[PDB]
């Protein structure tokens, strides 16, 4: 409906760790906002399935995390394979963003764009090689005006919609709090 080439796709993933040749995605979800970071459109949320072998290498961080938030469970109980959840994303970013025009966006959203090069691929191509990064602009209020940071706070759950709806909420603070344009 608002199909525009200035729209934003935001993208966070869950893994069972820090290494992409090691570990593995399981969740992803999407959300688009048009250039002013209105919401358009949340995505798939997609717990993606992986056997008890991948979940085994996860540390104890990993562990805590994703089963106390009920991800595990979700993984374990998912029927949705990579492939599927790059189809199911790829099918929803068509209506709202055309193909290569977007950054990815996110928080430290390099991270995940890791295990987008090696997990997924296909999803990756549709992305403009630029990224939006909003604990960049996190870093850059810390130094100058670190006050600034106590009238913002995140919940950080690790439910992959969750974490993207704040890293929106995030620069949208930003915006009227460090920015003047
Ligand atoms: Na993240």
């Amino acid at each position: 409906m608002s199909f525009s080439d200035q729209n934003l796709i935001w993208i966070d993933l869950e893994m069972t760790g820090l290494d992409p040749e090691m570990h593995k995605i399981i969740e992803m979800a999407t959300i688009v906002t048009d250039s002013e970071l209105n919401i358009l459109a949340e995505g798939p949320v997609i717990a993606i399935h992986q056997p008890e072998s991948e979940l085994a290498k996860m540390d104890e961080w990993c562990t805590t995390t994703h089963t106390a938030s009920g991800l595990v469970a979700r993984v374990r109980q998912s029927q949705v394979s990579e492939e599927e959840a790059i189809d199911q994303t790829l099918a929803f970013l068509k209506q709202w963003v055309p193909e290569g025009k977007s950054p990815i966006c996110g928080n430290s959203i390099g991270q995940d764009r890791r295990f987008l090069y090696k997990h997924m691929p296909r999803l990756e191509a549709y992305f403009h090689y630029r990224y939006i990064d909003v604990s960049t602009i996190k870093e850059l209020t810390r130094r100058w005006q670190p006050e600034v940071l106590k009238e913002f706070s995140k919940t950080g759950s690790h439910l992959a919609l969750d974490d993207i709806r704040e890293s929106i909420a995030e620069l949208q603070f930003y915006r009227k709090a460090v920015f003047k344009i």
